[PDB]
């Protein structure tokens, strides 16, 4: 349906690779220990920061919408806030993969309606081999992230030379205390680092999310380490699609993700990036420099070019993360299909609070 991009050159060689990209769910910044939270949400993560050198903490990106399908449309193609409808004129990053030889893979632990016509199940259809590990009635229902990692083993024995996995986890949404096991709520009952003014029905949902938390760092760090055991040629990004905010901001009576009334921790989002000791050889590159910088997750499909070495008609290393040529642009947010509802996400208030901005 969409023409191939133009003058498409592939820089990194013709050896055998495989790339990872962890599309995480409503886990905001500020409320994992490996960005300064004080409570130990994120134990998994820490200890691989501080034991693994390829492991590159990005402290400064946000996110464009707080909404997963209005996000994802900008996320995995060239849209963003300006253009927000170039995910039906431009391929996506599937297509990208499959034009540069890759063989895909879409693995997902949320509820895909396969016989109907949502965004995200064309998205995924857009691979060539899906496993859907969560068709279930509805919420309650208890289908944990760890679903995805017997597939994701398997997809790693697939013999095809150059591959692309794409893992949609479940992540942190609500309602929270359904995305991890009953014994395992190790803040139950806790009441420090907590805000003041909650009575018990908001205390036990802003504990239910970092128990949430402490569930989605065992799934992305354990995603690392099997990627690692498998001792591969590549790299894996880990992002979240958007925050969620948990009585995080003052007054703390708010929770849930509202792009008309904003906060930041709606849009703070871990990235993370893990580059395999064959691929850092072979592809060596300083990223010790490039954690500061102030970036929005629409432009993703740049830096995941700059990444995987390809270079087209369209591409725009200034919008790379990575890229030495790169250059700070406005992270928009706000309703694109609104008459002038864009503003800039660093006129939010709260900013010098832990792990905002
Ligand atoms: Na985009
Ligand atoms: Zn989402």
């Amino acid at each position: 349906a969409l023409p191939p991009l133009a003058n498409f050159k592939d820089e990194s060689g013709n050896e055998p690779r495989t790339l990872v990209l962890v599309i995480g769910e409503s886990t905001q910044r500020g409320r994992m220990s490996l960005y300064g939270y004080p409570r130990e949400t994120t134990p998994e993560l820490d200890a691989l920061h501080k034991t693994d050198p390829n492991l590159t903490v990005f402290n400064n990106v946000v996110t464009s919408r707080p909404y997963t399908i209005e996000i994802l449309q900008q996320a995995l193609t060239f849209a963003n806030e300006k253009n927000p409808d170039l995910y039906l004129t431009q391929p996506s990053l599937m297509n990208m993969m499959k034009q540069a030889g890759y063989k895909t893979f879409w693995i997902t632990n949320q509820q895909t309606m396969t016989a109907r016509n949502t965004m995200l199940t064309v998205f995924s259809r857009q691979t060539d081999k899906q496993y859907y590990m969560n068709q279930q009635r509805t919420q309650s229902a208890r289908e944990y992230d760890t679903n995805v990692l017997k597939p994701f083993q398997e997809v790693l024995n697939d013999p095809a030379p150059k591959k692309l996995i794409i893992v949609h986890l479940l992540g942190t949404h609500i309602k929270y205390k359904y995305r991890y096991p009953e014994n395992q709520g190790k803040f139950d009952g806790n009441t420090d680092h907590v805000p003041p003014g909650l009575n018990a029905e908001e205390l036990e949902s802003y504990n239910d999310y970092d128990n949430a938390n402490l569930y989605n760092d065992h799934v992305v760090a354990s995603l690392i380490k099997d990627f690692k055991a498998a001792n591969p040629n590549g790299f894996l990004v880990y992002f979240s699609d958007h925050g969620e905010e948990v009585y995080d901001t003052p007054p703390h009576k708010t929770q849930g993700r509202n792009e008309d009334n904003p906060t930041r921790h709606m849009y703070t989002i871990p990235f993370l990036l893990w580059t395999s000791e064959k691929w850092q050889a072979t592809h060596p590159r300083d990223f010790s420099q490039d954690v500061d910088r102030k970036y929005s997750l629409a432009e993703l499909i740049h830096t995941w070019s700059d990444l995987a070495g390809l270079s087209y008609d369209g591409y725009d290393p200034t919008r790379s993360v990575v890229n030495p040529q790169f250059k700070e642009t406005t992270r928009w947010i706000g309703n694109p299909y609104k008459k002038n509802a864009l503003i800039d996400y660093d006129t939010l208030p709260y900013g010098d609070q832990v792990g905002n901005q």
